[PDB]
């Protein structure tokens, strides 16, 4: 829900502690006078050598820092003055393929890759639903690509003669990853 | 450029032939009676057993197709009436990063991956500016992810200094995949 | 354990049925006539146009095979008269970390991939013990490859102190990719 | 063909320099009395803190190291005493197809992925002899995993008819990457 870093004023997580779950300009104001020790349990977030989220940087991922030699690689300066969570730009493609339709019932989701056989992802419903949040793919009725084919863009299917199925049947799914125009 | 599919009413590629460079819904037009092979130069199309993009579903991607059976798994029937090219949705995160400032010299792509060292992609330069167009990534003064360590974020960076490098040093990279909040 | 294979006289897995566990160069011996529907549990598979493991090719990979269309693409024949499992050549790179010495306690395994942070694994045990079953990989003390390193190579540790850690702390690994010599 | 790594007494490559090609188990050896900067050119290498590979260990990537903390995240010691270059343990599932038979001609080399389209990878010619060096693969005669398919395995397949194609033909590929047994 929140990013959640923990700074102590003391190594090992030792001493005054703060949490924070938003940017902080200047951590003086959390009553922690030099952080020594961090913790995150929801990140990532870039951490500053000075106030306003200026000098070096830092980035931290969840995981235990017990001292500031474990996040400066410069061992320039130990000093960190602010921070901040980071928002991640990490696009995925991602289809989620629905035993019932209208979206209900068993469901599968699958990102980025290609699967050449739906029952040895343990899925072995009919696929009556499919919704394509991103991605080209392309669905067919037997393992291994074969039979029916159908072309699933972005977009809602909530009933399989949407996506033209004669039959709630998909059995493989392959993402069409280039195009030459 | 464009989409670039050709039709022939014969197999093997033989008689009449037929360009198109975007949707056909009534194939009848091209004057080839039915299709009998085809071939694929710019694609993906989607290729449909009625006219106007109806019917049984069949995806041509680069490359021949001498006779029918090579594009209907079903094998129902070899009725080829309608076409059009398919915008592929396919994502990458990349980062180009170039030797000299105002993005220009030597330059160096990266998609999506993790980069331990710029020496082994065959790029000694030192890096100026850096161009991000998508993803979160990490950048680092030597290999191995290691020495300061600079945050970028989607956006232009003319110059080293708007990255917070002291010197227009980069030898590695890393992307951030992941985020718990 | 075994492959397993479930061959039927009828389509839609009706009539007499036929488990097979291993190769049949002759199905005629199993009863089943033509077969008309295959059910694959454990693959895959590869069968054939004639006895022996002789003409057309057909590989079957988990899942619902309903009539021979769903198999031969050439849709040349129907035919299926030889059938043997395949032994998949699928190599990966593998490293286990464990929570005790001598690998036990809790676990982790990574498979080819690089891991910044294993807490965002839901890994947070200290890590004593290490078995490196193939690859190349670099340990490091905390989170986004930081502190001090391990090569660790092919090769059981059975404590911390074997690959030179001073505390059973590990929180990334990288596995090293190229060489160029 | 052999590792090169080059250790100079001074920072940024300054002063006397001695180039290695296997392990140096006392750098003093060398001349160099504490090395100040290192280039490497043919990696990856571990460094020790001391002599004949013991105590801190620092791997060393392709690239250039300035100065010492570029190496030591401990930041701990400044001390490196022993060399060896790392033989790195790393894995494809690589595929060769070639235009003529016996492997010649055009060829075409695929490393682990699938490839949905040869003339997309720029290769159309025809395929008459395969080299399979690891992995299971699957090879068809049409783009998109369609027509006859032929069960590509470990071994070296001199002409077309050994893999059972009638013609050397082959516009796609697939590793088999699962076994349930």
């Amino acid at each position: 829900l929140n990013p959640k870093i923990i700074i102590f004023e003391q190594e090992n997580f030792q001493g005054h502690s703060h949490e924070l779950n938003g940017p902080c300009p200047n951590l003086k104001e959390t009553g922690v006078e030099k952080a020594g020790s961090v913790l995150v349990q929801a990140g990532p977030w870039v951490g500053y050598e000075q106030a306003n989220c200026k000098g070096e940087q830092f980035v931290f991922e969840k995981g235990e820092y017990p001292r500031w030699d474990s996040w400066t690689s410069s061992r320039r300066t130990d000093s960190l003055s602010s921070l901040r969570p980071i928002k991640v730009d990490s696009q995925e493609h991602k289809i989620t393929l629905y035993e019932n339709p209208n979206f209900t019932g068993k469901k599968m989701e699958v990102i980025d890759d290609d699967v050449p056989s739906f029952h040895a992802h343990g899925y072995q419903e009919k696929v009556s639903s499919v919704r394509v949040q991103s991605g080209t793919w392309v669905g067919y009725q037997y393992p291994g690509y074969r039979g029916l084919q159908y072309l699933l863009e972005k977009g809602d299917y909530k009933d399989s003669g949407d996506f033209g199925a004669p039959q709630p049947q998909v059995q493989s799914v392959r993402r069409i990853r280039d195009m030459q125009w």
